[PDB]
């Protein structure tokens, strides 16, 4: 295809042309897009951001290409290197809030992994593992699993929604909330296309499989692992997979991805917490649980308006343009015998186990006046505790994407830092965050997701995508946020593509000696910086700072 | 001082001698020592491999330099870079079986940054951290919580012995024996020098902590760290942390390790396993238990000779040069009142959680005939269970060395390779293992520690360092177990200086992908490669194959 | 000299050695100085900050070299061309309050040009200027002009003491008090040594003076000028002047000044505010009379606490440590027949032309409630008027460096943001300011100057140097109000070695676009990075910015 609305940088409309050709040659004309609609989380977009907080063509692929298989991949790597094109990798591209499977630098080539390299590649029991390509969604495991028989042996670590690919996720470093739910680290063993082109395996993956007949011949790519690859992830040498997350330094093709084996016993729970103040002392009772393994996943701390938005937009609510007040807020609590605050968690393992940690953690949250405990069998049937059941067992559901749509053309944009475990600080991060909030125009919409000795804060900011202003307000919300967050001594774990260069400015120590030494990692291998060039604020050194930062 | 027994390579004597009195008016010459005794792990060498399995020499400091602070560090390696001169860095250098101090260059600096960095940090009780320097080995950690009396409040995680630094093990990938074994996987926020002599900090130590009067001014390497540091290892962007365990990627200055709470509750124990074929069936009964956390910690299963070596030598069971016979080992474990394997392992929090798993253990062990079991109660005044019972529950000793006595000039080499958790798959590692211990003339002295889904297989050759056919024998038995272990999919995790390249070899899947990519990466960050070359396999592009390799 | 407290960077103890007897056979040993004390006013140190805000040798010379003339210049700079020794040029070294002498990277040699580069080399009446070099101080000047009786023809234009260097101040962009207050604008010709070593001459002075016998066959630095070269700044083609003035550009050797003719008649005044809120109503009223020359001048408006610190040190006024309460400001006040705020100004010319701008600022100054009005006569022999009155015509004193006396080991640090000519902008950078000062105990001491369309804002630190606590509170007031003012859209005009870097990062718009192109030219025109490298926050290639900056 002829003309696309954007080329990526210095490239001419006639190498875009050859480059394309030379792709539909390789990979067949059904698997090639050029971009000469938003869609849904159904069908995702793979063009642009879905959730465009900047205009809708801001971050824009020039064309998007679907390789049927590794050595596809190889072949583009090869092509983006010569004719110097930059590839945007993505597995499933539903990274909504952040950014969906819109590219950094527009005019990129998006890699669409996700629509042939499809596979799950095995479900080994005894090693409680799996291995799976960028395409399999957690939904697709699920399904694998149940097809199987296999759900009675090992369960599965989803986050909120089911269609993520399981690999994309891990790699972001995502949350779940089972046992296994810090996904990065339950792998073990990735296959990686470096940007030259060349397959590397990291760990136990780099042991190579004993030769024997039924493999002699196979392709690098198809050939099996050996026996430690998805047991122990060190393998020996530089630990270097955390180089992968969260960067642009390869393209993940395959990776194992430990799973926990049934429990033998499960059971999940709402505490609501009535006061908006309860959080303090909520945190601080979680602190000790939490450290001391009475909560053994990870639990979360939902503020009422999260709850609200799932069951129904603000306009079932309130017939008003500005944000709620705190009388309002009590009354939807009310209203859905939900707090302010609202604690879910799960128990796992066998009855008399349960049920000691059970009497701890009630006893515990008990010092709190008011507090309510609930089961699922409790509350009605569209409620979230009930979603939430199936979700802390490792079951996926769709059920939550609703409070996206709290506004009338709902777009999401995440800001997500990091909190210690400690009703102080936990307290601190609100009021900043509600604050801009308030003077933005915008609800306070979040959840405090709660690991060992920390706590993602995932601040929901939903947005009219067709209201100028208040996208504008927005930007400005999350900009401002990120500095006073910085102020505060706290950092974001994860954001969408505008925010990346402001956040890794943040991250800025000893001069900035952190984004330098990436640097240096990526322009050594990365020489002519096709992949990915900007994710996390990381620039190759063709990338001028001046033109290309936000 | 003048003149050293061996120079680094390409280095004049001229330069040499400028080199040392530039560093002598840096340091001071108490801390400065030219090399122109393999004494104990009481007073640790820092010039050679003190367990020498090679010519003593072979491997050998030119100098050992001890800088007293981190802006020392940064002038060395700025002189470092200046003259090409490789720095060989060491925390205590107790690495003991794994080539002690020693440099893998000889002729290199011997970095000892033990001797004045020596500080804990600080220990957080909220967030159940500590924060240290190289020289803070385990028993001064113990001492400093037993000092603040924070032992109530918080334990440590110990390897077999307390020497050892709690920095110098984690980068390492060191194992110890409580929930909290995993070392490495328990650091969050560390301190590096790059080779370019810049300060960096990962993770949540690049984000700053915010100014305030009283830390207006500090040096770099002093600025305290703001409060997610050491609670959540990932800060943002590329998880760059693992490229600095087993590399020689950088100077580690400073971690967080986390610690554990004092877990309400405490019971070691001791399961015989009466035959040599027993431990298959141990392996497959530990694998479902160590995955849904019935077995806690790392829990060992342990060789008969391993336990029989810490009560004494072995001219005190047999007066034979030769291999003890598998009937002197049925003797041995009779008058110890110990099986052929030995599970040790540890039960932790309140009594109804501890009584209910330990029922689960006993009864799952129950099926191998004549298996017994004990607390350490029930053995005598110098068994190794009392010895473990302090080990798992974070307490530093020093019992164990004595198996390193088991012959007169005994040295340790360890061989260490992974195994899956299956009776089958250990049986097979053990049965290779042994018979080439018997070829060369040794016995078999070994553990197995439990990892969820894989075992460390700590082979432990000890041979006779003033034996010269045998310290051979001994190089011929690891260089062939390595070859071995390979063609049987299994590697190893860490490794002694003289292996280090052959082990490397073996992760060679898709030609050399994961050491080709490993040397790119080291080229960049070091281009003089003056930090540890040869660490790991991985050499710079200054250091010929062809003349370095081994 | 032998053994330097600090070497520049990378130079070892042998090259600084065989350097500083090369420049020892150049100028003589009387005029190189190899540092193995504050000083004063009067004999300024040129070895580090005698106003210490960091730790008295954090800012120090490894050597202070004299040059006698330009060649020696020249040959200075191809000696730290060819060790690669960074040079920090200084021609009087009282930059008090900015760091005094210090150099920005300790070790480098700090050049005095003054010592022996003293020359008023030209006056000029017709043309109405003068030539000098940077041992010139203003002192210095006016004694020259009453020698030769110039007095009556040509007047100076001083910044508030006397000891400065004319064409330091001048290329640092200072500010005096007459209609020719803005000294880097009066500028006309001005001869560089470059960082190549070769002389450069700008503007017109670029244009040969026509061959004469009389000047045949002298040295390039000691030829005279074309006619118009001090006349016309100009010159044709780029104009690069500006290169020149608070960069690491070049090294200064001489300079024209234009200088203001006799008027012809002069009186200075005061104009006394009442109240700490007539700032705003005064700036308001300065606006259209300084845009429409009822104002000639700089006039200056100075805040109480300026003005009582010239006449005695706070142990005289109060025996408070905390800062100075609002009702204690109206008591010094009153006792000082002075307002919250006091306006300084003078008419010069003809009776006739003088008499009609007098109505017209009198009369609208009257709109302010209390404005009093005086003449020098009308003052007491202390005051601050009679010391100004010499001041505004050009008229060195010493007077105001009492100020600098208010408390006890007194040191200043100047934070010199510009603020727009409104009432509303002053009070708005007056209230942050003084917040800023309160939260970290300091009395509020400054003076607004007002240039046409810009206010000049010096807020004066004073602090104790031997107080560590206050040092720490002073470094944390100045990040801060950098900060603040950058939030509310103002800038530093001129700033202290250790908040160069800070500044020029606030100098950011469109990713750094500024600094990036001054970091191009920096590193073209000086290839080994040897003039005062960090001036400005502008560094060399050579100079990581993780290492270098603050
Ligand atoms: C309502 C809602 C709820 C959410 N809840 C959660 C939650 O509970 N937990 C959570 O973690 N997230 C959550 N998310 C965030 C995001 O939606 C999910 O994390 C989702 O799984 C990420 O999209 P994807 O996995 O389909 O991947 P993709 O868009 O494919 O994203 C992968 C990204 O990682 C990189 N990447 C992906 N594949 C590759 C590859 N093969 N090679 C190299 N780089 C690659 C690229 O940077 C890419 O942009 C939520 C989002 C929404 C809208
Ligand atoms: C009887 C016996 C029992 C043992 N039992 C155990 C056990 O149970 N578990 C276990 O893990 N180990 C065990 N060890 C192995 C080893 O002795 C210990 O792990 C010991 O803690 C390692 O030495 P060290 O920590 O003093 O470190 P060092 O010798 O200081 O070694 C650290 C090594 O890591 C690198 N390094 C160290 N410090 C730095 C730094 N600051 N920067 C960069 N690189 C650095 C270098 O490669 C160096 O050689 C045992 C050894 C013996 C002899
Ligand atoms: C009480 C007090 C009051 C002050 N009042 C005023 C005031 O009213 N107005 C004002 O402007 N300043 C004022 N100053 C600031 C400063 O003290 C004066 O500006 C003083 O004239 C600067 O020092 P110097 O001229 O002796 O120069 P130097 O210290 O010699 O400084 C010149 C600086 O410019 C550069 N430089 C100097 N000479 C050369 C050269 N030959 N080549 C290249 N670069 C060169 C260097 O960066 C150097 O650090 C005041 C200071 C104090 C302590």
């Amino acid at each position: 295809e002829f003309r696309p609305l954007t080329l990526p940088p210095k490239l001419s409309l006639s190498d875009f042309n050859e480059f394309i050709q030379d792709i539909i040659r390789i990979v067949g004309s059904e698997n090639v897009e050029v971009i000469s609609v938003d869609g849904s989380y159904m069908k995702p977009t793979h063009t642009h951001d879905p959730h465009h907080v900047m205009d809708q063509d801001y971050f824009l692929a020039s064309a998007i290409v679907a390789p049927r298989n590794v050595a596809d991949v190889q072949s583009i790597v090869g092509l983006a290197n010569k004719f110097s094109f930059p590839l945007w990798p993505i597995s499933i591209g539903r990274n909504s809030g952040y950014g969906g499977a819109a590219p950094r630098v527009s005019g990129s080539v998006v890699l669409d992994m996700g629509k042939n390299m499809n596979r799950v590649l095995e479900v080994n029991v005894e090693g409680a593992y799996c291995v799976v390509e960028p395409g399999v969604t957690y939904h697709d495991l699920h399904n694998y699993l149940e097809a199987n028989n296999l759900r009675d042996k090992l369960w599965l670590d989803v986050p909120d929604l089911g269609g993520g690919s399981v690999l994309g996720n891990a790699v972001e470093r995502g949350v779940g909330y089972t046992p296994y739910g810090d996904h990065w680290m339950m792998h073990s063993g990735m296959e990686v296309v470096l940007a030259n082109g060349e397959l590397l395996r990291t760990g136990m993956g780099a042991l190579p499989d004993p030769k024997r007949p039924e493999t002699m011949g196979l392709k690098p790519e198809d050939q099996p692992w050996s026996k430690i690859a998805h047991l122990f992830p060190y393998g020996f040498g530089p630990y270097i997979d955390g180089l992968f997350s969260q960067s642009n330094m390869g393209i993940v093709t395959k990776i194992g991805i430990w799973l926990m084996p049934n429990p033998g016993g499960y059971q999940s729970y709402l505490i609501t917490l009535p006061k908006d103040g309860d959080l303090k002392q909520a945190v601080d009772i979680i602190r000790p649980l939490r450290l001391g393994m009475a909560l053994q996943n990870v639990p979360t701390i939902r503020h009422i308006l999260l709850d609200a938005a799932v069951l129904g937009d603000k306009r079932s609510y309130s017939s008003r343009t500005e944000p709620l007040s705190d009388e309002e807020l009590d009354k939807i609590a009310k209203q859905l015998n939900l707090g302010r605050w609202n604690f879910y968690g799960a128990l796992y393992g066998p009855e008399p186990i349960r049920r000691v940690l059970w009497e701890t953690i009630k006893d515990a949250f008990s010092a709190i006046p008011g507090v309510k405990f609930y089961f699922p069998e409790d509350t009605p049937e569209n409620s979230v505790l009930r979603v939430r059941d199936k979700t802390m067992q490792g079951i996926p559901t769709y059920d939550e994407l609703k409070w996206i749509d709290w506004l009338p053309n709902g777009a999401a944009l995440f800001f997500s830092p990091i909190a210690k475990v400690s009703g102080e600080d936990a307290m601190m991060q609100y009021a900043v965050t509600k604050k801009r909030c308030q003077e933005a125009g915008l609800d306070f919409i979040g959840t405090f997701t709660v690991g060992m000795r920390e706590m993602h804060h995932i601040v929901c900011i939903v947005f009219n995508k067709k209201d100028l202003i208040q996208k504008r307000k927005v930007q400005w919300l999350m900009r401002t946020l990120i500095d006073d967050c910085a102020a505060n001594g706290w950092g974001e774990y994860r954001t969408h593509l505008a925010f990346m260069d402001q956040i890794m400015e943040t991250y800025n120590w000893n001069n900035s000696s952190f984004l330098r030494f990436n640097e240096v990692l990526k322009n050594a291998v990365d020489p002519n910086g096709i992949i990915a060039p900007g994710k996390s604020g990381v620039w190759p050194s063709q990338y001028s700072h001046v033109t290309w930062k936000l």
